[PDB]
């Protein structure tokens, strides 16, 4: 159902603006990535452009920009890291601890001083305090779950013609193409316990609950910005059980509180599903086994009026799942553990729906339109359970 | 000229390269997209190994093994390869970044080439123990981190994925782009003599070509010559920095620094290889400027055709040649973000030594080392630096 929406934001949250990973090495990170997902190298940030602390490949398609980074160890000059936040020595250990993982969520904001202030005021923990980078450009971080940070960047609208940010070298992409994606959707965080980590979080950002699931083998809870075009949910496990939670699975092989998935949208998800299909086999992404027939002959009775047999084939084919909602269609699909470890993954997605405009021809889309595949619960506990068993 | 055949164990051939990392997964994936080889056999979680996660690629006789290691939960037990070490992984990914461990070669018996070479001076790094179905492994110090590793099995072993442990990985929508085989490891070491005394000093390889110009090197064989493993100093003086002296710098002691890969068709490789450059695969060295190509037609006009040529020139390919021996060869940029490790794309021509019966055995080394290209190495960078 709509939870209502207190707007209660403490500072003024724009747009998700990026997600960094802290890596072994950048270039291998960076290069899977881009064929995988395809996301075409946008900027850089490295030995060849004077940063001889830290290596930085930010990749891009459409809006959704990661940046993968990775310390280099000798002849290093702090000084000269293009990311002033950058600890070599916090970075080497991440990488030990975590293997590929996500060490910041960064949100674009009006001001990146002002939210730092406003969040510290209401209890965040701070993690860099705030500086300018040049050009209206301004950086802040503070603790968001385990080691993972909430950052804050912020400039003049008329400066969103950067490659990145200030100290990063614009990378042309002639021979490229992407393969659809588009925005990030939605960054999902797993921790011990959801009530604690809901109020600190809560807390010093004023977001709101948007939606929740609640039971097997978790607990889970979005929190969303004023105009929930921000969407961060967290998940805690359930204990006791048959089978151990996946959400402690994850804590444990993780090491503690992490991202878990990262939500991915593209306007035609079956194009875009195709081309990363086609790369799976060699070094791409793998994704879960595509149900079967009998859970597309309920898809059909679910939503045979939205989506055509030649999708509903194509679905089958990809293995995309499919839900319905009170006013939208989703349909999404997870790939397998994108890393050594089973705990991060990525989730590929499209929303059908909730379709409005703000006295101007170009139509927008209500955030979270279709749900986050409550639906599927069912299906994809059992894929993973069959999965897990089948690892014995 | 003399080849002694002094080797003190049978040393059939490559048998495979690892590389350390704190991230296999993805190492293994942009390598496997980059050079066109697909995954052929698995260690992890997912096989009941919970010490590390490694990832074997495989394209025609050559096979990539990556490995990194699980940091909570881990029980060392379950390791696939006995000699790994959790703790000996995670300090060397933080010294070195990601760079090759081991070099393995197949012997006629592991254990024997381990004890020999221990008799000899090796320095030991892991004893002979038998991994079950009649294979063998045992490692001793090649140089720096790197580990020179021993493994052997029965002619009817080699009917297995990789080694026991692994699982093996079809892959039926897998193809490869031509590369089928290591043709030689360079190792960069900052004092040649002592470190080539001790090498040679344990195996008995030879030393089958020197190289005295900002670098010295020799390059020692096996018995057959099919295993070929040079080793580099470098020479201090006048202004540019070694480029031997900048890897020793940035990986932090001695290592590989790059690895030659043979292909029967380079060309048809190299477009596979460099349509995929802007995509997260590997980039190479920019092409030499049309004067070079002037220079191949005046030095090999009489063995290359002009449209070889023109298609060596589209692709950056350098040319060089000896007596009996033509060499195609290309340098890839860095493959990880150190300014360190780097692969060597080529082709021998000729050699061909045989009893009228058709193409069986080309001698190894046919056609140098690229000996004639060095002043175009040495511009290449030049261009890139004069160039920021
Ligand atoms: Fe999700
Ligand atoms: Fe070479």
């Amino acid at each position: 159902f709509v939870r209502f929406n207190p707007r209660s934001d403490r500072f003024h949250t724009l747009a998700f603006h990026h997600v960094e990973l802290w890596c072994a090495d950048a270039a291998s990170a960076a290069g899977r990535f881009s064929f995988g997902l395809g996301a075409p190298l946008a900027a850089r940030s490295d030995l060849s452009t004077g940063n001889s602390a830290h290596a930085s490949l930010l990749l891009r398609s459409g809006s959704l920009s990661f940046l993968f980074t990775a310390p280099y160890a000798h002849g290093a000059d702090a000084a000269t890291a293009a990311l002033p936040s950058f600890s070599a020595a916090a970075a080497r250990r991440f990488a030990a601890d975590h293997g590929l993982a996500v060490r910041a969520v960064a949100l674009r904001v009006a001001d990146a001083e002002d939210a730092f202030r406003a969040s510290v005021a209401a209890g965040a923990r701070p993690a860099f305090g705030p500086v300018d980078l040049g050009r209206g450009f301004r950086l802040a971080e503070v603790e968001l779950y385990g080691d993972v940070v909430l950052r804050y960047v912020s400039y003049p609208d008329g400066a969103a013609g950067e490659p990145f940010l200030p100290g990063f070298e614009g990378v042309a992409s002639p021979g490229a193409a992407d393969y659809g994606l588009s925005r990030f959707d939605h960054i999902v965080g797993n921790v011990p316990e959801l009530a604690p980590a809901a109020a600190y979080f809560a807390g010093f950002t004023g977001f709101h609950e948007f939606a929740e699931f609640t039971t097997s083998g978790l607990n889970s809870m979005v929190l969303a910005n004023n105009s929930e075009n921000v969407l961060l949910p967290l998940n805690e496990p359930v204990h006791g059980t048959k089978r151990r939670s996946q959400i402690q699975t994850f804590l444990d092989h993780h090491g503690g509180p992490g991202v878990q998935h990262m939500a991915l949208a593209s306007d035609d998800v079956l194009r875009t599903l195709r081309e990363m299909q086609a790369r799976s086999a060699m070094g791409g992404f793998e994704f879960m086994a595509p149900p079967t027939s009998d859970y597309y002959d309920g898809v059909r009775r679910r939503a045979g009026d939205v989506l055509t047999e030649a999708q509903i084939k194509e679905c089958q084919e990809l293995g995309v799942l499919v839900d319905r909602d009170d006013q939208g269609v989703l349909l999404q699909i997870f790939t397998k553990p994108v890393g050594d470890r089973p705990t991060l993954f990525l989730e590929i997605i499209q929303r059908i729906g909730c379709m409005e405009k703000d006295e101007k021809g170009q139509e927008y889309q209500k955030g979270g339109c279709g749900g986050f595949g409550k639906g599927n619960f069912s299906q994809l506990f059992k894929s993973i359970e069959d999965y897990e068993k089948s690892l014995e």
